[PDB]
């Protein structure tokens, strides 16, 4: 744990510096996710200043990407059509526990989140793989969620502190394509600032994981 000392909490280090000390401090246990998240230069009660769109990341998305859809009845059928490489209903979920996990990205209709939250918590929230609808990964449109992955996408939406965040990748990404999409996820903010609002638009910028601490960065390195 004292580990820790390797960031430095007061340095704004460059995206290439960060990216390294993400990848030296990973636990071994499993592969976490590894977010930005920054704070911005809005009024988060105004609606004509929210931030929301998507980052198209050079690395990691598109047809590649290994998507489990979990859902429900119909849903199924509309999984599968859409082209999750894998799909269940909550009889997966035991398959996960005994320690399947061929899947990169976990997406699932709103009817099976308890399940899902209650027994795989614990194995997807470390490890970032968590749906949850602020993300766009839970909704009834299961088929749109999955095209909208494999077309390379990912959603971002600020929250009512005027953060916002998005997974850029995982700690067992190699560094320059960390970076890579790290500075494609600080572009895609970037492209959306809205119109009327004033000042520095990106007022700190951090790579983070759930269980570590952040690493300040240069959003322009």
């Amino acid at each position: 744990r004292a580990l820790l000392e390797k960031v430095d909490p007061n340095k704004i280090y460059t995206i290439d510096e960060a990216a390294h000390l993400v990848k030296e401090l990973a636990t071994a246990k499993f592969d976490e996710t590894v977010e930005v998240h920054a704070k911005l230069g809005i009024d988060p009660r105004r609606s004509d200043q929210n931030v929301r769109g998507t980052v198209s990341l050079p690395h990691g998305l598109g047809k590649q990407v290994r998507v489990l859809a979990i859902a429900k009845g119909e849903k199924i059928k509309e999984a599968e059509e859409a082209g999750a490489d894998y799909v269940g209903g909550e009889e997966i979920i035991q398959k996960i526990l005994d320690g399947w996990m061929d899947f990169d990205a976990v997406v699932a209709t709103p009817d099976v989140m308890g399940a899902v939250g209650s027994k795989l918590g614990r194995i997807l929230g470390p490890r970032g793989l968590l749906p949850n609808p602020k993300a766009g990964t839970v909704g009834f449109n299961i088929g749109e969620i999955i095209r909208e992955i494999k077309a390379g996408r990912i959603e971002f939406r600020n929250d009512k502190t005027g953060a916002i965040h998005a997974p850029v990748g995982k700690a067992s990404f190699p560094p320059e394509k960390l970076a890579d999409n790290i500075r494609a996820f600080i572009r895609a903010l970037e492209a959306h600032k809205p119109e009327g609002a004033k000042g520095t638009f990106l007022r700190s910028v951090y790579v983070t994981t759930v269980m570590g601490p952040s690493v300040r960065i240069n959003p322009h390195s």
